[PDB]
């Protein structure tokens, strides 16, 4: 997390809206580049050697960088409130006060992933309703914000609607259906092949660490 190697770099990836990157410019390499400004004025490098720079809001429209005193040095926090429509990269250097990554500096590369194109379940006791209406099709959502845990945690398991309390095997309600693994992005895809004989409801909860849940209720049409 600290940029300790001159001529090399440390890298981070931002996977979810509202995630934070923390990094440190250590004592010898105090001093971040571009020169640190707060809020609207913050700049980032757009190449690893800071040959090019841009204002942060012109590269990531809803993000902020904070700075605080530091091992040793200065501690930085990059918050990305909304993910960009396309994946992109920002860069910084940690350099001496004053002052291929440059041989006398350490580089910080932050890769920011593109926003998933799916609705987000991020609100307590809210229900996001989705539908599967065709064979051989899928529907997606995101467990967002502070509600970053999926239940059921096992992708083979699903909860019954509408209470979303009884856990059962997914394929007991919709034979041959599958749920993808929870992305770092919080994205989930539910896939069906054949539609079921009778209409089904598949419920998932996006939960926080208090087990407050945002409910995602999928109605699956009968064949």
């Amino acid at each position: 997390t600290s940029c300790e190697t001159e001529g090399s770099s440390i890298s981070f990836t931002v996977e979810k809206a509202g995630h934070v990157v923390r990094f440190n410019c250590p004592s010898t390499l105090e001093e971040i580049k571009p020169a640190y400004e707060a809020g609207d004025s913050t700049k980032v490098c757009t190449t690893a050697d800071c040959s090019n720079e841009a204002a942060l809001k012109d590269v990531l429209k809803s993000a902020s960088l904070a700075q605080a005193e530091g091992s040793g040095g200065n501690d930085f926090t990059l918050t990305v409130d909304a993910l960009p429509e396309a994946e992109t990269s920002v860069f910084f250097l940690c350099q001496r006060t004053g002052a291929a990554v440059p041989s006398d500096k350490c580089g910080v590369h932050i890769l920011v992933k593109a926003a998933p194109q799916a609705p987000v379940c991020s609100a307590q006791d809210h229900t996001l309703e989705l539908q599967i209406t065709a064979a051989n099709s899928d529907t997606s959502f995101v467990c967002g914000g502070t509600f970053n845990v999926i239940k059921p945690a096992n992708a083979a398991k699903v909860l019954q609607g509408d209470s979303c309390e009884t856990e059962v095997d997914l394929v007991s309600l919709v034979p041959h259906a599958s749920r993808s693994a929870l992305e770092q992005s919080g994205l989930i895809k539910l896939s069906v092949t054949d539609l079921p004989q009778q209409q089904q409801k598949l419920c998932y909860r996006c939960e926080d660490s208090s087990q407050k849940a945002c409910k995602v209720l999928v109605t699956v049409s009968a064949s």
